[PDB]
């Protein structure tokens, strides 16, 4: 498998990895783990807060490492769904709320973030393990076990077509919830319908993230 670097603390594994690729100091595939993040990044430049114990890493892939039929807009959905299936095989009840959120019950415990740079895809995943502020993962699997499973699910190289069909079975759970559009405004998923490229339509309007 691919090299892993583990830091006790970084501002952000995503920022670290992106800047190393931009400077041509690393090459995909490579995996970057921070035991603690001090300036984690969510979606839309929101903060992803560090908990007492959290799983936070970023994984750089080459396009060739992903299905040929995977649209760029579906990156977070595809990698997020595989991560969730890794969690489910380890006994977790975690589910994927559209577009890229890891939920337990009806509370967010983690999220997926994909940045694209020169055809390389930088997948950043955070999941709370221990915290008094936020909900946490419902299993005890080591971080190494979760990440190894993740690398293997990616390695199975399933068509995007297959993965979305699995997710389409559970999209409906998202209908009770909402997401933030590009301008930060809450939008209900009640009437949202899934599209074959991972986007949704709500009464004739298409959304992505
Ligand atoms: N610890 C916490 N637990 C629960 N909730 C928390 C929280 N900290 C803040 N919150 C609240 O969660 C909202 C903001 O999260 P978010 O913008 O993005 C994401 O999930 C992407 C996460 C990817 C991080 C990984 S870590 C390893 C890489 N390096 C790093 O730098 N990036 C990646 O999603 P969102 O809330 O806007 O919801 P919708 O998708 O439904 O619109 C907001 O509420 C906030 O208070």
């Amino acid at each position: 498998q691919c090299e892993k670097r583990v830091f006790d603390s970084l501002p952000s594994t995503q920022t670290y990895l992106l800047e190393k690729l931009k400077n041509n100091e690393l090459k995909a595939p490579i995996l970057i783990v921070a035991k603690n993040q001090s300036t984690g990044i969510g979606s839309r430049g929101n903060i992803w807060e560090g908990t007492k114990s959290a799983l936070t890493f970023s994984l750089a892939l080459n396009a060739s490492d992903l299905p040929k039929d995977l649209p760029m807009q579906a990156n977070a959905l595809y990698l997020g769904f595989l991560f969730k299936e890794v969690l489910k095989e380890l006994g977790s009840q975690t589910w994927l709320k559209w577009p890229n959120d890891l939920y337990l019950g009806d509370q967010k415990i983690g999220g997926v973030l994909v940045n694209v740079y020169k055809g390389m895809r930088v997948c950043g995943i955070g999941v709370n393990r221990v915290s008094k502020k936020w909900a946490c993962l419902d299993i005890g699997a080591s971080d190494d076990l979760i990440i190894e499973g993740f690398l293997k699910k990616i390695e199975e190289n399933l068509f995007w077509g297959e993965v979305l069909s699995k997710y389409a079975l559970e999209f409906h759970r998202s209908n009770s919830f909402s997401f933030h559009n590009d301008w930060g405004e809450l939008v209900s998923l009640k009437d949202a319908e899934l599209l074959e490229d991972g986007r949704i339509c709500i009464k004739g309007k298409i959304y992505d993230r």
